[PDB]
């Protein structure tokens, strides 16, 4: 909370040295507050996002911030699946001129989701690695669709150079007691699929997701685990 930064209504955490956490909060009727992450990355003389905000105006925040603070400008965005917490801000982008990445069936669900899709589609082969040729200079983001879970279209991000996995809303906390919205999830595939997704960065020992503070590689296995009861 003190190395902690706020801009609006938006939280940033620097969790390495090019890499920051971004968090937005919305009020649901019911629970109140939720908070949702994504990540800004730093590479060379450009920034990276990965998700958006809830809102437009949260992800507007986001941009005028990372002006401010890091006063590079944004190459491009990549958003983990059709869902608000991940997406809702993609009006926000296109108007500030940032190529949007998805994964293709994202950007096919996205208007029955009430989402707006993505400019460009990602395309992953059969062992999960994203296609190079759909992800052009993504510097040091690693994507990989470790197969149907959360949702069908979640998709996962490391960061080569760094300790750090973005594991969107596929992977929930070592101590969490849910998976969550299980509402759009695959229940027979969810177990392998997080376990494909610590397979595809065995190194990453500081695992980030949407609603929770960054954790080890315990949230991996515990999330593994709780989806081994969904079948
Ligand atoms: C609602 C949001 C949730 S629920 C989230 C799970 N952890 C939080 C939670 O309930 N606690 C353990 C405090 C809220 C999830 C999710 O668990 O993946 N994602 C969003 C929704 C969703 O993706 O299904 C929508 C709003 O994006
Ligand atoms: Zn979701
Ligand atoms: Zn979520």
């Amino acid at each position: 909370e003190t190395g902690d930064q706020r801009f609006g209504d938006l939280v940033f955490r620097q969790l390495a040295p090019n890499v920051w956490q971004h968090t937005s909060y919305l009020d649901m009727p019911g629970f109140g507050a939720v908070a949702s992450n994504g990540l800004i990355v730093r590479d060379g003389g450009r920034v990276l996002v990965v998700d958006t905000a809830w809102t437009d105006d949260q992800t507007a925040q986001i941009l005028n911030w990372i002006k401010q603070e890091i006063n590079l400008p944004v190459a491009l965005a990549v958003v983990t699946h059709a869902h608000q917490d991940k997406m809702g801000g993609m009006d926000a982008l296109h108007a500030a001129g940032i190529a949007t990445y998805a994964n293709a069936l994202s950007n096919q669900l996205a208007p029955q989701e009430g989402m707006v899709a993505a400019q460009h589609s990602l395309t992953f082969a059969a062992n999960g690695w994203v296609e190079p040729a759909t992800a052009p200079n993504f510097g040091p983001l690693k994507v990989f669709y470790p197969g149907p879970g959360h949702t069908s279209d979640n998709i996962t991000v490391g960061i080569d150079g760094t300790d750090i996995a973005f594991g969107g809303c596929l992977i929930k906390d070592s101590k969490a007691k849910s998976l969550g919205n299980l509402g759009d999830a695959d229940t027979e595939h969810y177990a392998a699929s997080a376990r494909a997704f610590g397979a595809a960065f065995p190194k990453a020992s500081m695992i980030v997701m949407s609603h929770s503070a960054p954790d080890s590689r315990a949230a991996i296995t515990h999330t593994a685990r709780m989806a081994d009861k969904l079948r």
